[PDB]
């Protein structure tokens, strides 16, 4: 499995949108990046997340207490802290048990407004021998206490996705307006990152309906996750 | 007299917000700053900014037709087609005649909400022998049409401003909240500039109170202009 920053660049490069923000080994060059990012978009703030090879940061915790491994952080120094405590330190999570799995860089991200958090995951169903898209708005706990709460759309593996099923996936998601169409053009990029790139997983935790600095809606992968 | 772009890195080096971009000096690097500035805030849009040594851009013309110094971008390679119609280009004004003036790089900026612009300025004041703080919310036809809508605040070239002149200038100006004590410490970021720099003339046309991202309302230089 590829990077988070990897993955998203993919999803880019074949028309979807992601926040791959700009990843740092070094609280230095963490500052300098939102530094340079405040030339763009002065006055904004800024997330930074340890890019360590484990799920579940956000509810995480560190040496020296910290807590979570995705954080706001309001100037370039606040960043320069988080990164220094978060770059050569041990990040205890679920998936990692009392050992903690080490991290050296982080990725730095500008805060936006996320107004909808889905998960939605392109896998290959051996059961059936196709693809099936799986989303929710609501992902093992999802399925057993609502089953209803989670959509499964088969894919068929020669015509690929249609207009069709992704148009409803998207309004069964609580789209509307713009964003259904949106959703269709993001989904189909995942779709064709899954098959050029022979994935046995595309995972987008969350893909969230996000504003831009001009207060436009649109979808963005927050997180991206290619396994092979 | 200093470039946009050497101003405004320069009144951030001394406290001061300003959206100093990214220069560039081709419509192709134009649109990479705009494709990288997609990976921190995904679907922004753009503004590309002509760097003449000429005022009145926002209200020029090229010689080829299109209108404006100042332009909006949907996305990267919208960015490319205007940058690629400036760089190389003659653009005209009022402030140019005829002649048109030349064009070898743009300023590339992230599009932000600018809920007011005001232009305050810092002026070496021969007939008073003193530095004076002249700023309005409303430049020469203000001072005729409405005397009574311009601030004039001499300072003390040995105290510098007062925080009781500038938190006046702010309200003056109708600042409220945190903007006002936000508006003081840019002024005293831009009266740093004019004094240690040896300026005759501090111009910030238009001093913006723009957005963040995430909808912080914050003072920001839009443009600067700085001569000796
Ligand atoms: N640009 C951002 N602005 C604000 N919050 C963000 C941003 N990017 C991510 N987040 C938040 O970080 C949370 C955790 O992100 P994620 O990469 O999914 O980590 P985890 O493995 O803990 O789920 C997301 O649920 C989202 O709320
Ligand atoms: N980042 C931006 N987002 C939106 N509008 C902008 C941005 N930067 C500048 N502008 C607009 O461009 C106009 C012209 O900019 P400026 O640099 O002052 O050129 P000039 O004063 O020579 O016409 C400003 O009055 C403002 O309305
Ligand atoms: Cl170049
Ligand atoms: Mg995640
Ligand atoms: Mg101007």
């Amino acid at each position: 499995n590829i990077h988070e920053w990897q993955s998203k660049q993919l999803i880019q490069k074949y028309g979807g949108r992601a926040q791959s923000g700009e990843v740092a080994f070094s609280p230095e060059r963490s500052r300098d990046i939102a530094k340079k990012l405040w030339n763009q978009f002065p006055g904004c703030k800024f997330v930074v997340k340890a890019q360590v090879l484990a799920g579940g940061r956000g509810k995480g915790h560190w040496e020296h207490g910290m807590q979570g491994g995705v954080k706001l952080a309001k100037t370039p120094e606040e960043v320069y802290e988080i990164a220094n405590e978060m770059i050569g330190h041990k990040l205890i999570t679920k998936q990692t048990g009392a050992k903690g799995i080490n991290c050296n860089k982080v990725m730095v991200c500008g805060a936006v407004d996320i107004l909808k958090e889905f998960y939605l995951s392109i896998l290959l169903d051996r059961a059936m021998g196709c693809p099936v898209i799986i989303a929710t708005s609501q992902i093992e706990e999802v399925a057993q206490k609502c089953p209803e709460c989670l959509f499964k759309v088969p894919i068929s593996v020669k015509n690929g996705p249609t207009n069709e099923q992704l148009v409803k996936l998207a309004k069964d998601l609580g789209l509307e307006g713009d964003l259904v169409q949106d959703c269709v053009d993001n989904v189909k990029a995942l779709y064709q990152v899954f098959d050029k790139c022979d994935s046995t997983m595309v995972e987008i935790n969350p893909l969230g309906v996000i504003e831009t600095p001009t207060d436009e809606k649109v979808i963005c992968c927050l997180d991206a996750k290619i396994a092979f």
